[PDB]
């Protein structure tokens, strides 16, 4: 340690000295264990209302790259699932590998993906971000896995801005980019209650992960590896494999929206 961050001295196995919730009950990522998630018929299917979405920002925060969305109205929001009310999409992010074969947070049946998705959406009984996080049921994750095939046109858009948000503290205007493009055809998910996976790792998540990976080109994840973790001027780290392992599931039961 010193501040946080993936690397050998600093990295996952450190965060419990600073954040003693990383060893909690509900900590995530977690394996989804295909064969032990139970089929559940009350669950119901989510909705996903992006029509309206305003995209305003990318930045490069030293450990990912945010695209932020104008989270002051109704715009953007998911609900149904196993969710109770309204969620709305405030920011969406990727944790990527160094190589094709990890990247990945959560895994399937020790199934690795070369990236991970995540749309953050908090609950609005909140009123806030900051209020929401505080709360056992304050935000919603759909997490969307990677696999290297064919090119995914939606997110071309996000590829390309990259070289100008290179370095920590970087940002760039990102408006009108929509996060529709970015969703495989199949809305079917797993789901159960865990937490954010970078420090302060709080117990608030309700995660949807859908079944359905998208497909990105290797030239799409490639430019994802050229950013910097370091800042304008300081040596130079690529910012790869950013993504925490999976945690111990203890309690919990993974339930699927689908058999
Ligand atoms: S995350
Ligand atoms: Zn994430």
């Amino acid at each position: 340690s010193h501040h946080w961050g993936y690397g050998k001295h600093n990295g996952p196995e450190h965060w419990h000295k600073d954040f003693p919730i990383a060893k909690g009950e509900r900590q995530s990522p977690v394996d989804i264990d295909t064969h032990t998630a139970k089929y559940d018929p009350s669950l119901k299917p989510l909705s996903v209302s992006y029509d309206q979405a305003t995209s305003l920002r990318i930045l490069n925060n030293g450990h990912a790259f945010n695209v932020e969305f104008d989270d002051s109205q109704d715009k953007a929001v998911l609900k149904g699932g196993p969710l109770d009310g309204t969620y709305r999409l405030i920011q969406f992010h990727f944790h990527w590998g160094s190589l094709d074969g990890q990247g990945s947070e959560h895994t399937v049946d020790k199934k690795k993906y070369a990236a991970e998705l995540h749309l953050v959406h908090w609950n609005t009984k909140y009123g806030d971000f900051g209020k929401a996080v505080q709360q056992p049921d304050g935000l919603a994750v759909l997490g969307i896995f990677l696999k290297v095939g064919s090119a995914k046109p939606g997110l071309q858009k996000v590829v390309d801005v990259l070289d100008s948000i290179k370095t920590k503290g970087k940002s760039a205007d990102f408006t009108n980019f929509d996060p529709r493009g970015l969703l495989p055809e199949s809305l079917d998910y797993w789901t159960y209650p865990g937490s954010l996976t970078t420090p302060p790792l709080l117990e608030c998540v309700t995660w949807i992960v859908l079944k359905e990976p998208i497909s990105v080109s290797s030239e799409q994840v490639l430019k994802f590896r050229k950013l910097n973790f370091n800042g304008e001027g300081e040596p130079e780290e690529l910012m790869v494999d950013n993504w925490r392992p999976a945690q111990p599931l203890k309690n919990r039961q993974i339930k699927a929206s689908f058999k």
